């Protein structure tokens, strides 16, 4: 029934707006008409006077980004956890949903912070062009260029915070994670949030066609830059004790 | 609202079932001969200590005793560690306190856990499926003969309060998020965490134990025990460092032996 749907719909964006600080369109009046910029070394080590963070820098700007993941991934759990029958699946199986899942979110909600020419950072205090990432050393310089050339294709959809909100219920709902115990209920709900998805889409999109479709194909895209993330930390392995394990 | 209360009671025993395999409860279980799970081998002797590496599975015996309960510590950090990114709040402070924190509570953490796997006879070991009495580690050599002692004595006297799972994993997160602790930079984002894990406590005890007068009270007093505990035990540990200095200790824990 469209009622519920568009309840659905309506429940999980207030769930979202609660989980995470930080909204798309908050990101994006930031980028659009003020955020001290990172165009250089200089305005790095200036930066941490700006923007005040924790404690050479290629490797200082890669561990402050695993800080912002372990942040990012306790919001996720805490979003996961309002989607209608999450918590009520079996225990392994929602350690399973968020295991393989957070890291398909986190890119999607990278993109939000990103453009062109950089990405916020910091809660949106701070921007890091695009060019000064590259700019580090191999292979530091190489790591966020890939999601860039992501962003800006995924962001070329237009999609908002109630968009992305359905959208990534869809990603942790996923029926193919390795060593789920329970399958039925969780395809069951991914349905659910799919017809959810596909409502939202055409009544906040009604002049794009396929956009579900199109959006359905991103999580190819996402899917094939997470493995290829993962394997560029495992070639960092070629590189505190409670640090690593609270970042493992 | 107590709503907010037992929400983040929710969350945390949700968050301590998925970090901690061993909870009290399958810990009960296999020390009363539940059909829940089933039986321990028991070791309280060298023989019977012998045929368990046949039976459950796993330099004289004392110190290897020592060893292997010495790994079992590092992957209960691990899970201390795994189970304090739970807490809200916790991995968004300063850096430095996040370590700071861990480094203090980890210790704390162990023997409130331990309890938990204790009697006023011996431990269960080996995840459940051995069962080590008090008098055979009592009775081993000169300094190996009182690590466990003053552990037994704290889990049978915090036993008594007959806490549960859902219990331990708010009183767990409101060790972690101690102001008190040594070198903290901000300690005042670390209370108002605190403040509030121990107004759920206060909740949680009075609801989870309705007769069970001055609970919370007694429970807290009995971080007194759990402190005492961890001194001793580190001090006696520096005599190993000493009497055997061909013995290594493992690097996370000798980085949370520091100060
Ligand atoms: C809910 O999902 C997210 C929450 C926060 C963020 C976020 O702020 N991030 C930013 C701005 C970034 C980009 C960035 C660049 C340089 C330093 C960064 O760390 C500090 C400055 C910070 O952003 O707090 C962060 C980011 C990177 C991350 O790891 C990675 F995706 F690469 F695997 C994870 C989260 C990141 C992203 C997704
Ligand atoms: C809250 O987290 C945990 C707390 C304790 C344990 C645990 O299993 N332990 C047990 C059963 C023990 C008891 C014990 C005694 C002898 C050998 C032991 O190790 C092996 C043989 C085993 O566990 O199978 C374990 C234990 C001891 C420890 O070191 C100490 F703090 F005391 F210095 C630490 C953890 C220990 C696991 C998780
Ligand atoms: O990937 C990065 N961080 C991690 C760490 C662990 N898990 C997921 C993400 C990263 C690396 C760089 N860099 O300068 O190479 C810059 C920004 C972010
Ligand atoms: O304390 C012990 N292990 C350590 C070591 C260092 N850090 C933390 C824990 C221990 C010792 C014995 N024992 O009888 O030798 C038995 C059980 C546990």
């Amino acid at each position: 029934e469209s009622a519920d749907l568009r309840a659905l719909a309506k429940h999980l964006y207030d769930s979202y707006i609660k989980s995470f600080p930080l909204t798309k369109a908050k990101a994006r009046a930031i980028l659009t008409g003020s955020p001290f910029v990172i165009y250089d070394m200089n305005s790095l080590m200036m930066g941490e006077d700006k923007i005040k963070f924790k404690h050479e820098v290629a490797i200082r700007i890669f561990q402050g980004c695993q800080f912002r993941s372990v942040e990012a991934v306790q919001e996720i759990t805490e979003y996961a956890k309002s989607i209608p029958g999450f918590v009520n699946l079996d225990l392994n199986d929602q350690v399973t949903l968020l295991k393989y899942g957070v890291h398909e979110i986190i890119y999607t909600m990278l993109a939000s912070l990103m453009n062109k020419d950089g990405v916020l950072i910091s809660e949106g205090q701070g921007f890091m062009t695009r060019e000064f990432l590259k700019s580090l050393r191999k292979p530091f310089g190489d790591f966020m260029e890939p999601k860039f050339e992501f962003a800006v294709k995924f962001n070329a959809l237009e999609l908002d915070d109630s968009d992305l909100a359905i959208f990534i219920a869809v990603i942790i709902l996923s029926g193919d994670r390795p060593g789920l115990l329970n399958v039925k209920p969780i395809e069951d709900i991914q349905d659910n949030l799919l017809q959810a998805l596909e409502l939202q889409l055409k009544l906040n999109h009604p002049e794009s066609s396929q956009l579900f479709a199109k959006l359905l194909q991103k999580m190819t895209d996402l899917r094939q830059i997470v493995t290829e993330h993962v394997q560029l930390l495992q070639v960092i392995k070629k590189t505190h004790p409670l640090l690593q394990e609270i970042y493992k």
